[PDB]
């Protein structure tokens, strides 16, 4: 419902702050984090720039261990577990949640609710060590999931002394690790309604001397239901029931309404293993986008509410249309890599939507346009930053909640306001032609016929090492055209785009700073087994510092011969999967700017 939109975007006015308020995931079980899977999910998802995802929200961590007759517990697991996350830069969005060896029967009876609170601060007490009390203190801690479903039985009043425990557990050895709750799954349930009785007037069951204290207020809003149908996501009424709730708080408990408020599951549709297609399309990438600015147009900018964190729980693993943001190839089904099945994982518009997302600047500039834009009409929004250093990083946004609706429209994208001297404009693009690793794989043809030669078909569940090549080059975060310099004399930029329904485009904007961007650090490379047993190498690394738009090259000398690049498409993040390496291995990874500089040093090591 428009042609052609002229926006301008003038970076020399400020109009507010601009928080990345959405960088985390999650999945469930805790167990996924000992998988060779996941380990490998993890350097992909801990290397968006600028710790573009942050949060990992995992279930049952307590499930990780077990009781040792005595005082304590067998930690090993939930050791392995915390240590892969801190290795890949990863914080925990820590759920006070599991049950260890089945040993916790009844919150009413106050020697588990002492026993519950002790396991807590044992918690806090040893990860406090292992990592230091400045990486416990970066950590939210949250009441366990739900509670407003399957709640084993407990009650309300079992719950309301399990969060007494775990406020007074965390209290033992640091009341400034922040707790929160309830993370309910149903708008004003009655587990929520009384968690925050019982927080604002109410008091502690093991004090005895007023209510146990809360950091932030969680609950899980999604935009449908679940269903085999793919039913179409509300994505206005997130932000509806979330307003409702705040309203609720404003109403009964003034005193915390202006809490921190966290949607700590935010997904467009229940229930994660169901199969909806779009998960593995453009659309995925748009309506994640969708949500975020409606997010910041409706409840921060107006300050409605104090909206701090939106997290999304599609850190699963499964398949193109499930809610996960790989698609597995191999064997297991989750519905040393030597022993367990091999296995591919290909990146999707989950991933690639907040690895452009994670670009965005720190402060809003001011935008206007002609016609002026109406997102919840007709779909065309935009998220407007400021860079430190100068510069914009642009999301452009073409979404509606509807999945079966295409078109374009044209905008004519200035940029004003910027310091003059040499800019480079850099144009990112997920939608159909563009990070399209999903039509990409149904495009390819299953060389192992399996309707016979005379009926080829596509989408090859054992695509070929060839094929695969083809599926990560697509599911690189790609260039729309080739990066531009622009000597812009006058602080201004601007370009036509073409911008498909559904699409995410990012569009960054970029001075010279003068010299070659540093080189990256910290390279990390491990051995796994694709598909059919070929030999693979996931390299991992950190940026060399917080410049906006560098993009990493990974090369291959053997055994000592230069140099070669291996990487397909220029990486924004700090990972990258090589198959078939050669013998006698060695990995470099430059980093270069916008305006085709490299690091002077590469990183090297295998
Ligand atoms: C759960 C939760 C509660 C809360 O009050 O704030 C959070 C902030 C979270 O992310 C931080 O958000 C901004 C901030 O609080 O300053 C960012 O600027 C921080 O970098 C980020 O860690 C994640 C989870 C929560
Ligand atoms: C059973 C159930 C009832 C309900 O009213 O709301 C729910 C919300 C739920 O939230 C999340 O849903 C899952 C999903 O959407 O697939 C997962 O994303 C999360 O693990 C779960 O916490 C889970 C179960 C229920």
């Amino acid at each position: 419902m428009r042609e052609r939109t002229r926006i301008n975007v003038d970076a020399s006015e400020a109009v507010r702050p601009f928080n990345r308020f959405w960088r985390g995931t999650g999945f469930s079980p805790a167990e996924l984090l000992l998988e060779p899977e996941m380990r490998q999910m993890l350097a992909y998802i801990g290397g968006l720039p600028n710790e573009g995802i942050k949060f990992l929200r995992v279930h049952y961590l307590y499930n990780l261990l077990s009781a040792k007759g005595g005082a304590g517990y067998d930690w090993s697991l939930l050791d392995r577990a915390l240590d892969v996350m801190i290795e890949h830069r990863l914080k925990p969005f820590f759920e006070l949640m599991g049950n260890p060896s089945g040993l916790f029967t009844d919150y009413e009876d106050m020697d588990q609710v002492r026993r519950w609170r002790d396991l807590v601060t044992a918690t806090v007490d040893r990860y406090g060590a292992r990592y230091g009390m400045d990486e416990l203190r970066t950590w939210y801690f949250e009441t366990t999931n739900q509670a407003d479903s399957g709640w084993w039985t407990y009650g309300i009043k079992g719950y309301t002394n399990y969060y007494d425990a775990c406020v007074a557990g965390l209290d033992a050895i640091d009341p400034s690790l922040p707790m929160g709750g309830p993370g309910t799954a149903r708008t004003l349930s009655p587990i929520f309604r009384a968690l925050m009785a019982h927080c604002d007037s109410g008091t502690s069951c093991l004090t005895g001397d007023g209510p146990p204290r809360i950091d932030y207020i969680s609950i899980h809003e999604k935009g449908v239901n679940g269903s085999k149908e793919d039913l179409t996501p509300k994505t206005n009424a997130i932000v509806d029931r979330t307003l409702l709730v705040v309203d609720y708080l404003k109403e009964h408990h003034p005193r915390l309404a202006g809490l921190p408020i966290v949607n700590d599951e935010c997904d467009p549709q229940l229930g994660w293993s169901d199969h909806h297609s779009w998960h593995g399309k453009a659309y995925y990438a748009g309506i994640i986008a969708r949500i975020i600015e409606q997010h910041d147009r409706r409840i921060i900018a107006p300050k409605a509410a104090n909206f701090t964190f939106l997290s999304s729980d599609h850190a699963f693993i499964g398949g193109w249309s499930q809610r996960t943001i790989f698609a597995y190839f191999g064997s297991r089904n989750f519905t040393d890599v030597d022993r367990t099945p091999p296995f591919d994982i290909i990146k999707k518009p989950g991933l690639t939507s907040m690895e452009l997302l994670a670009t965005l600047g720190d402060t809003v500039c001011k935008v206007t346009a002609e016609p002026p834009l109406d997102p919840d009409q007709d779909g065309l929004a935009i998220l407007p930053t400021r860079l430190p250093g100068g510069g914009v990083s642009i999301s452009l946004i073409h979404s509606v909640d509807a999945i079966n609706r295409s078109g374009r429209t044209a905008v004519r994208l200035e940029v004003s306001g910027l310091v003059p001297g040499r800019h480079a404009i850099c144009l990112l693009r997920i939608d159909e032609e563009f990070t399209n690793p999903m039509e990409v794989w149904e495009a390819q043809r299953d060389e192992s016929n399996p309707r016979g030669p005379f009926e080829p078909v596509g989408a090859p569940p054992a695509p070929t090492e060839a094929q695969f090549a083809e599926l990560r080059r697509a599911q690189e975060p790609a260039l729309l055209h080739p990066i531009s310099v622009v000597a812009c004399d006058e602080g201004r930029i601007s370009v036509d785009l073409d911008v498909p329904l559904p699409s995410l485009t990012q569009v960054l904007v970029v001075p010279d700073v003068g010299v070659p961007p540093a080189a990256p650090t910290g390279l990390v490379v491990e051995r796994y087994l694709g598909l059919g047993g070929r030999e693979e190498r996931m390299l991992f690394w950190a940026a060399g510092d917080i410049s906006p738009a560098i993009f990493y090259d990974v090369l291959v000398s053997t055994d000592g011969g230069t140099f070669e690049k291996v990487s397909s498409a220029p990486l924004i993040s700090t990972a990258f999967l090589h198959m078939s390496p050669p013998e006698g291995v060695r990995y470099a990874v430059c980093a270069r700017d916008a305006f085709g500089r490299r690091s002077e040093l590469c990183l090297s090591r295998s």
